[PDB]
């Protein structure tokens, strides 16, 4: 027995490093400190997704959701390592990893709506945002219209499905 | 009845999208998506002082407070977006709703701290900051000392009002 | 009422950011000075606050003052680089020096002791204070406190990872 909350929070510390790592070569010019924190990064996006995916099966969405925001978050430090290096192969993996969370995060929004599982949706709402602000800026740097006018939609459905949950909460009679 | 609690998180996502929208379209330079950032930022202002106005009514000013700064920060979005737009009508609107919000968080700090609800008055004035770091950006993107001056004396007021209520609970 | 000068304190270094930004976006000397004054003074604060609390056993307390000091820390720092001030840097390495030992002391407790909560809490403050520290040694031409900070996030990464070996479920 264990808590998969702590695994969460665990993780959550390793994207910061991460990307504390990745800012520090960065800004000093090291490139085989570039590779040690890209290295990191690809631990938690893995290790993101085995959660997420585990989470999905046992039905505890909420989980899913908190998971696929690491893994969101682990994509944008690879993306912009990638882009400090050259490396357009990382940011067509950093680009999808962003999109199947978007993907996801809508799945869960989705079906969270059509029950009236009001606080899922918003929850889901809240991460289709991380992930449609991360998928437009590496589309931008990879020049992918179609992911960047994903982006735009996606971020469109998070405003919309969130207003009507604001109205349809409203007060008695207001 | 209804939930403020869900309406909170609901217009809570709405700004953060209108965030998003703003920085989509400005990194992309499509003036058509930054009339759409402009028109949801502005709709969500009217939520947020909506819900803020029905709050106090009510008393509840917690609720209250968590709107005003959804008011900041949808104040912050536009005044970012009339930045770019080279939009002078907007930089006017942006800066009367975010000294709208210092103005209520104020009073309340004002009031909670007459009747020793310190929390609650710490709370009010964490949205002077807010507040006055909108009309600090604003006061710089228009070359306006005088609101600077008022940004300053609305930031340096929340850290003096703050320090009273430390020692207090000293 | 200590979680009361917590709070008041967190709103403190939100306005020492606040005027740090409104003096150096518009250049205005008197005002940089008296946002670094501010910044320094919620520090000694938030450090006599922090063993306040850990003398009392209230860990939860003194990590969260502990922040406090990092982001203070961030704010002079980021005061020095931008007016040149080589004095202002070595008060800031202090700040957030202090707040990384701690908070690998406290993590040091807290695991021994298995509440894996207060560790991860103590470990991300660790990220704070050593990202803090690298701005600084960067802006500073230290290449040693350089080389601390990065085995400062390194531990935070480490000591989490076996945190999330600790927790997960057996299947």
């Amino acid at each position: 027995e264990g808590s998969p909350r702590l695994v969460l929070r665990a993780l959550e510390n390793m994207v910061r490093a991460a990307h504390t790592l990745a800012e520090i070569a960065r800004d000093n010019g090291n490139e085989e400190w570039l590779e040690r924190a890209a290295r990191l990064a690809e631990e938690v996006a893995r290790r993101a997704e085995e959660l997420a995916r585990e989470a999905r099966k046992e039905g505890n969405l909420e989980l899913a959701l908190k998971a696929l925001q690491i893994l969101v978050n682990a994509a944008y430090v690879l993306a912009e390592i990638a882009r400090d290096r050259g490396n357009e192969e990382l940011l067509e993996k950093a680009a999808r990893l962003a999109e199947e969370a978007a993907r996801q995060a809508e799945e869960i929004a989705r079906q969270a709506r059509k029950e009236g599982n009001f606080e899922l949706a918003l929850e889901a709402l809240e991460i289709l945002n991380e992930a449609a602000r991360v998928l437009a800026r590496i589309a931008h740097h990879r020049g992918n219209q179609e992911l960047l006018e994903k982006a735009w939609r996606l971020t469109h459905r998070s405003a919309k499905w969130s207003r009507e949950i604001a109205e349809q909460a409203r007060k008695e009679g207001e």
